[PDB]
């Protein structure tokens, strides 16, 4: 049983 | 003229 | 003039 | 005249 | 049994 | 039984 | 005069 | 005049 | 005049 | 056997 | 055998 | 056997 997660990536701006 | 932005936040997981 | 934007914001997972 | 935008949202998984 | 789920991604702006 | 996750990810702004 | 709200999740 | 808001999660 | 907010989680 | 992708943006 | 794509943008 | 990408910008 190899439970695996990610986390989140929010990125940017002006571009 | 006051240009403004904001960037995108994306975030969690298994939670 | 006063332009605003904001960044999308996707979240979550299994919760 | 004051221009605005958002965006877009999506969200979630199994929950 | 292998459960997999996604996060949603929700992004853009005035583009 | 292999659990997997994945973490949402929202992303831009003016562009 | 404006007011944008935000995106919530549970 | 202007208020933008954010993006929580739970 | 001009107020933005930010992204909290939980 | 599984092939998942990811969200991309321009 | 199984395979799922992503979401974009432009 | 299994496979997850990521999610890009630009």
């Amino acid at each position: 049983g190899d439970v695996i997660e990610v986390g989140g990536a929010g990125q940017g701006g002006y571009g």
